[PDB]
């Protein structure tokens, strides 16, 4: 809508006050103006309909329950934008400040959240597998990943190409909840997932076995549920991207760690100037070493870590 930038409170999913940009005319409407061509984010009324309608609230203050939902779509939809633009020079998703849309409330006690192709759609969970999924910075930032790659490497949703693409989202979720540091970690959805267990989460990074995902090449799964393992494989260039970060010992292969910032510095470029729609984990391999020889050099111990961290995760 038309209107003028103004500045809101309220309290998110997990019951932690902050601002929001939002947007004036009659309403204060979930409208952020401040980053590229905005943040916009919508109720969708437990239907499945989308987007829904533009969130509009009375004064500005956002402290109900059924507003905590919207409150983190929107506010980690910009810490989103932030750290693509502040550490990749990234405008948007597009990389020309495409609006960013989200839906929540998106149909009854959804236990999931997504990337459509237009827009992220967040469930409200059904209170026992997960509670509302935007609070969770890395599944805001893991879905509106999949819109970064949708526009570069545009790697299909299924198999080797589909486990990428699933692993880029993580990764980069990741990243951001750090870039955000609020307890950070390398587990995926641990703050919406199961709040009757304490310690557990969708997906470990640093071991994905914890959950039931192969940590190494020959145990991959081969079948056709889940788009041919996209979410099981992903367990596999999760843990190579852990390795590169952090260092450690897998499989009896040591790997010297470089950090989060290379790490992300380096799946970017692979993202974004390698990649293509149909690549495989090998080929991923081959874009990693590539990019890590752009930004350092073919001799440099970045190269080398790459390498031994796809060496440690049997891919070649
Ligand atoms: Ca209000
Ligand atoms: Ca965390
Ligand atoms: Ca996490
Ligand atoms: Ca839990
Ligand atoms: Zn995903």
């Amino acid at each position: 809508i038309t209107g003028t930038s103004t500045v809101g409170v309220g309290r998110g999913v997990l019951g932690d006050q902050k601002n929001i940009n939002t947007t004036y005319s009659t309403y204060y409407y979930l409208q952020d103006n401040t980053r590229g061509n905005g943040i916009f984010t919508y109720d969708a009324k437990y239907r499945t309909t989308l987007p829904g309608s533009l969130w509009a609230d009375a004064d500005n203050q956002f402290f109900a329950s059924y507003d905590a939902p919207a409150v983190d779509a929107h506010y980690y939809a910009g810490v989103t934008y932030d750290y693509y633009k502040n550490v990749h020079n990234r405008l948007s998703y597009d990389g020309n400040n495409a609006a960013i849309r989200s839906s929540v409330h998106y149909s009854q006690g959804y236990n999931n959240a997504f990337w459509n192709g237009s827009q992220m759609v967040y469930g409200d969970g059904d209170g026992q597998t997960f509670i509302p999924l935007s609070g969770g910075i890395d599944v805001v930032a893991h879905e509106l990943t999949h819109a970064v790659t949708d526009y570069t490497a545009g790697l299909i949703y299924q198999n080797e190409s589909g486990a990428i693409n699933e692993a880029i989202s993580d990764i980069f979720g990741t990243l951001v909840e750090f870039y955000a540091n609020k307890n950070p970690d390398w587990e995926i959805g641990e703050d919406v997932y199961t709040p009757g267990i304490s310690g557990d989460s969708l997906r470990s990074m640093s071991d994905p076995a914890k959950y039931g995902d192969p940590d190494h090449y020959s145990k991959r799964y081969t079948g056709t549920q889940d788009n041919g393992g996209v979410h099981i494989n992903s367990g596999i260039i999760n843990k190579a991207a852990y390795l590169i970060s952090q260092g450690g010992t897998h499989y009896g292969v040591s790997v010297v760690g470089i950090g989060r910032d290379k790490l992300g510095k380096i799946f970017y470029r692979a993202l974004t100037q390698y990649l293509t729609p149909t690549s495989n984990f090998s080929q991923l391999r081959a874009a990693a070493v590539q990019s890590a020889t752009d930004l350092y050099g073919s001799t440099s111990q970045e190269v080398a870590s790459v390498k031994q961290a796809f060496d440690a995760v049997g891919v070649k």
